[PDB]
């Protein structure tokens, strides 16, 4: 290229018709340049502008750079290797201008040339770098270094791995040797780049780790806080990966690490606070921390308070309040309530102090020990609640957000003392703070009240009244994001006031809006989930109550899975052109669809008969995805129970489905399918005979082998029960085998409908092959004295098996049984039943 006046000129003044304070001249250099910016000559005359012409002043130069840098970013694969090669040479030429700007634009290109156009194709570009570092003109060494700091930064899985000779091999030494380095600058830029290879364990550093930390904690010091930033730094991930090397060494350490974590330096600090952090990772010695936990607390509890700057943000990211508050929470779960010691007197200091700031303060500290103190907070507690709740009033906005969170931490003891007490005055100002005209409050506040209702789970059918017209209209107030809570805080609602919710007028006030919020909600939204999700709890809960909305909702459930099944049939067949499903929008229409089939029960064989349900039920139950399985197994069982009338004819094609499926590795997979041979199970009748065989013996099995998840034990027990009830002659000759397992795990669960269809069978079996019980006679006196209310013949049938055996053994030898019994059973056996 070279000169040509015209373009230069032309050049110049797009570049002066930039500064311009001008809104309307800006849409002109915009297109004015995306036009310039498709002819290729363009490009070249900037690197000139920014490197060869020193005629032109200095801020035009670094735009010059600057829409270079940004083409770079945009249209490179078109710059012809001619003009590549070009901008190539100008930046490293000038890689070290006296004239701070022009130097931070032009390594700027060479940043994002490195980045943008792949780094096997400069191939010069770190060997000449390097070279550079050994210069004598400290600019042109700045320059050098701070572009390899950037590179190592964005190339790191790069620069460590096989593309153009592992340079790091090279390259780590030589960071090393240039610890020794004067100005400040290049030292912290020294550590910086090395710092990228600590995490990612690299061989290249490994061979001088001893040299490292040499020069690393021999440096420790240097007045200037930008390579004490990074040297904190280092030891922060050093900690994680060479934990075997600091231990030598850890006292001086952590006695430094406190003078560091209170380094004037807010961004030294920044990092130090998140050692103690990464310490606490590891439980490696929690003995060594407590030498010096007395002095560690106060400054980290002072790092909460609200920097006087955060005042503007909010009245972000992660700051040291931010952090310090996390870290305060591991410490407290190490120690337990042996780190309250140090923090009671200086809460005490807080929480009332005329500041708007240290008082918070003193909340956030209530809310991070809240759960690794949670016992000797206890006996507080009936103080500072009340003062607490009070303090959701509190004028300012930001300390009515701590106040609530931190009452959410507490939970689980305010639903422990007498629902009247501390409860309903919370709940009455938790929930006015929801209306709060401050989106920061209020989304605290409903995160607030659900972890409450998660809670409660019967307290609030007395408030349901209120707790509704609220949160009903908290959509009349709530834009999207904090939207998203309150169908949580809906779902943990009836999912924790079961069918109570049933009334002609609070379904009134909740169906339309949420009606509404379905319909501008097309078939493809991604957050279309957090509406189904509730509203799964919502049908369930609302009985028949929901009947009105079913007929649309159920169609709408089927048509995903419909159209689901579709996306993957046609992507397991053509990859090259159909992508793949998203199956978790499966998952919520089979979800809410037997949510529906909970309790809509009986109704459902409209919808079902005329629903194409029964065959997507079938494939999905095939899915090589379990979260799939889980959910029609689900959807299965439900309906089996809610209309078998309807689901019998596939039993032959479902049963070996099922029966594969028994694979109990998969957690709650399996134990859906074994619930649902369960309730098949009943259903069926005698008609089940041909399928025990298979199912049966790895039933057997699964509850026969240890270590198998409390919930999967239960729901076997009763699977297995049921199978002999409805077919006794071919369970009950493997009674002998199974009935230790079945009566330890069912001896523990609520009286409901399923234990009884479960001891029903037990008993049946147990009159086959009374022999099975024998020497487990003990094991099943101990499942009976469980049993509150025993349906009538059921009691009747427990007492007539004890009863009957008595007899064999006679009164002598009765006592060779009675009298091993613990003082419960023998109480409420020779009470509720027989002798």
């Amino acid at each position: 290229w070279k000169p040509d006046e015209q373009g230069l000129q032309q050049i110049l003044q797009l570049l002066k018709e930039s500064q311009s304070p001008d809104t309307t001249i800006q849409r002109t250099v915009q297109q004015k340049l995306e036009q310039l910016n498709q002819y290729p000559d363009f490009n070249n005359y900037l690197i000139f502008v920014l490197t060869k012409l020193k005629s032109e002043d200095e801020p035009t130069r670094s735009l010059s750079g600057l829409i270079l840098k940004n083409n770079v970013k945009a249209h490179f694969q078109n710059f012809p290797n001619g003009v590549t090669d070009f901008i190539k040479s100008e930046c490293l030429n000038n890689i070290g201008d006296s004239s701070p700007l022009i130097r931070a634009t032009v390594g700027i290109l060479i940043t994002t040339i490195a980045s943008k156009g792949e780094l096997q194709n400069w191939p010069d570009l770190l060997p000449k770098l390097c070279s550079l570092l050994d210069s004598e003109d400290y600019n042109t060494c700045e320059g050098a270094f701070g572009a390899l700091q950037k590179i190592c930064e964005d190339s790191a899985e790069i620069l460590d791995s096989d593309v153009l000779d592992r340079p790091l091999n090279i390259m780590i030494p030589k960071f090393l040797q240039f610890f020794k380095h004067s100005s400040p600058k290049i030292r912290s830029h020294a550590v910086a780049c090395v710092n990228q290879f600590i995490i990612s364990r690299t061989q290249a550093l490994m061979l001088h780790i001893d040299s490292f930390i040499e020069n690393l904690f021999a440096l420790a010091g240097d007045e200037e806080p930008e390579v004490r930033k990074n040297v904190c730094r280092a030891l922060v991930m050093l900690l994680e990966v060479r934990m075997d090397r600091l231990l030598p060494h850890m006292h001086n350490i952590v006695e430094y690490m406190l003078q560091r974590t209170q380094d004037q330096d807010e961004n030294v600090a920044l990092e130090a606070c998140e050692f103690w952090l990464t310490l606490a990772e590891q439980p490696i010695c929690k003995d060594v921390l407590v030498r010096h936990l007395p002095k560690l607390i106060p400054v980290l509890v002072n790092g909460m308070k609200y920097s006087d700057i955060d005042i503007i943000l909010l009245k972000s990211d992660w700051n040291l309040r931010k952090c310090s508050a996390a870290a305060l929470d591991v410490l407290a779960n190490v120690y337990r309530d042996e780190l309250l010691p140090h923090i009671l007197p200086l809460l005490k200091e807080l929480l009332f102090h005329h500041e708007w700031v240290v008082k918070e303060s003193g909340i956030l500290v209530l809310g991070a020990i809240a759960e690794g103190c949670m016992q000797g907070m206890i006996p507080y507690l009936p103080e500072l609640i009340p003062h607490l709740i009070q303090c959701l009033s509190d004028k300012k906005a930001l300390v009515r957000s701590i106040t609530c969170w931190t009452l959410s931490r507490y939970a689980h003891w305010v639903v422990s003392q007498p629902p009247d007490t501390y409860l309903k005055p919370l709940m009455t100002e938790l929930l006015k703070r929801i209306l709060d005209s401050n989106k920061r409050v209020q989304e605290a506040a409903c995160s607030a009240f659900a972890t409450l209702e998660e809670e409660a789970c019967t307290e609030l059918v007395p408030y349901l009244a209120y707790i509704l017209d609220t949160l009903v209209f908290a959509f009349s107030k709530y834009q999207h994001k904090n939207l998203l809570i309150l169908y949580d805080a809906i779902g943990t609602l009836a999912d924790s006031v079961g069918h109570h919710l049933n009334k002609p007028e609070y379904i009134q006030m909740l169906m339309p809006p949420l009606i509404q919020k379905w319909n501008m909600l097309k078939d493809e939204d991604k957050d279309l989930f957090p509406l189904l999700e509730c509203l799964s709890s919502v049908a369930t809960a609302l009985q028949s109550g929901f009947l009105p909305y079913c007929e649309p909702v159920y169609q709408r459930c089927v048509n995903l899975v419909q159209k689901t099944l579709a996306q993957a049939m046609l992507n397991n067949a053509q990859p090259d052109q159909y992508e793949a499903p998203d199956k978790d929008f499966m998952i919520v229409a089979l979800d809410l669809l037997s949510g529906l089939a909970e309790g809509l029960g009986g109704n459902i064989e409209q919808l079902v008969a005329r629903s194409n349900i029964l065959t997507l039920m079938y494939q999905c139950m095939q899915d090589k995805m379990p979260e799939v399985r889980q959910s029609s197994f689900a959807l299965l069982g439900d309906l089996t129970k809610a209309c078998f009338q309807h689901v019998k004819p596939c039993i032959a094609d479902f049963m070996p489905i099922l029966g594969t499926n028994l694979n109990p590795e998969f957690i709650s997979v399996c134990n859906n399918a074994t619930w649902a041979i369960g309730e098949i199970s009943i259903q069926m009748g005698i008609e089940m005979q041909p399928y025990i065989p298979m199912v049966l013996h790895q039933l057997v099995e699964i509850i026969n082998r240890p270590n198998t998840p409390k919930t999967l034990l239960e729901n076997t027990a009763i699977t297995i029960g049921r199978l002999g009830y409805v077919c006794p002659q071919e369970v009950a000759p493997m009674l002998q085998q199974f009935i230790r397992p079945w009566c330890t795990s069912l001896r523990n669960i609520r009286d409901n409908e399923e234990k009884d269809s479960a001891f029903r069978g037990i008993c049946t079996m147990i009159s086959v092959n009374p022999s099975g019980v024998i020497q487990d006679f003990i094991f099943f006196c101990d499942a009976v004295a469980s049993w509150i209310n025993p349906k009538d013949d059921l009691r009747d049938m427990f007492c007539k098996i004890l009863h009957g055996f008595k007899n064999q053994v006679g009164d002598e030898n009765w006592r060779r049984f009675s009298d091993q019994f613990p003082l419960p059973l023998k109480e409420r056996l020779a009470a509720f039943y027989g002798v």
